[PDB]
């Protein structure tokens, strides 16, 4: 019906121990992003600024109103705080390979960097991304899925080598 495109304001949602949630972040203290289980949701948006092929990406680090291709790399702002979902440099509480997921207060590097692949054998690279479709994110910068799981039965959100599958959905008419 519908494709995913570059100034598009969105949710990131996943199935939390049954319940659905999406990712959150506040935009001061620790910045680490979180889950609201799911007007009254507006830490949980984000715009999609730029996407761009990865040879691009490379280029830049050394748009539009565009269609997000299955490939892509997509720099995601948090609408709120006008920072950017970023793999972190610290390590995550409860697993030493994991990295730490928040915001970063501007949009230089690699780590604010995050390529879109299917979720399903349903589609393939190259391809347009539907608004509905079920979403791998992978951080450029390490090389690790963005994923959600929980310590102590609470759900927390970090970037490792498990895979989550997140639903983008739209937010506003
Ligand atoms: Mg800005």
């Amino acid at each position: 019906v519908s494709f995913l495109r570059t100034e598009d304001m969105v949710c990131l949602s996943c199935t939390a121990t049954g319940e659905r949630v999406c990712l959150a972040a506040e935009g001061f203290g620790n910045r680490h992003c979180f889950l609201e289980n799911i007007p009254d949701l507006s830490q949980c948006v984000f715009v999609i600024e730029q996407a761009l092929s990865v040879r691009a990406l490379q280029e830049l680090v050394t748009s539009g109103h565009r269609t997000l291709l299955y490939g892509n790399a997509i720099l995601l702002r948090h609408q709120n705080s006008d920072m950017y979902l970023a793999c972190l440099s610290t390590s995550s509480s409860n697993d030493k390979l994991a990295f730490d997921v928040g915001l970063q207060q501007h949009s230089q590097g690699e780590a604010c960097w995050w390529t879109v692949h299917p979720a399903s054998k349903q589609r393939s690279e190259g391809e347009k991304v539907r608004v509905g479709d079920d979403l791998i994110l992978v951080s450029v910068a390490t090389e690790r899925y963005l994923h959600t799981t929980k310590e102590n039965d609470l759900s927390v959100v970090n970037a490792s080598f498990h895979v989550t599958h997140w639903s983008v959905q739209p937010y506003g008419t």
